């Protein structure tokens, strides 16, 4: 879910504000993407959009959830380590996943504050054919 996005955010990078900080940065981090990603950071998002694409058509997500942002999932934090609980479903597990590997993504890519609140109709045209 949502919430649960935003708490592994703040697991991987103590002191972040995940709202603030990766909603509507770049051409990727936020809802939808376009264009070419404008930096590792963006690349990160590109990822987490396309896992996202990949969980809607999994089997076990299909009809169950539309929607990944709406699907409560169980994972725990320790010494910002993230870690999907073996309890998870399988739609439930990709994806815990998706946003856990966003968070780690996240917490390892440079931050540009440049990049942040893009206009992303004049750099992000085009559609990046990855992932
Ligand atoms: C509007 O929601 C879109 C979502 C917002 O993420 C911000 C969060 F705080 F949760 F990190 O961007 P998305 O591209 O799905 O993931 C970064
Ligand atoms: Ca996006």
């Amino acid at each position: 879910a949502l919430w649960q996005f935003r708490s592994l955010i703040k697991c991987a990078i103590p002191g972040s504000h995940p709202l603030l900080d990766f909603n509507n940065y770049g051409c990727y981090c936020g809802l939808g993407g376009s264009g070419t990603p404008v930096d590792e950071l963006d690349r990160c998002c590109e990822t987490h959009d396309c896992c996202y694409r990949d969980a809607k058509n999994l089997d076990s997500c299909k009809f169950l959830v539309d929607n990944p942002y709406t699907e409560s999932y169980s994972y725990s934090c320790s010494n910002t380590e993230i870690t999907c609980n073996s309890k998870n479903n399988a739609c439930e597990a990709f994806i815990c996943n998706c946003d856990r590997n966003a968070a780690i993504c996240f917490s390892k890519a440079p931050y540009n504050k440049e990049h942040k609140n893009l206009d992303t109709k004049k750099y992000c045209k085009g559609e990046s054919d990855k992932c």
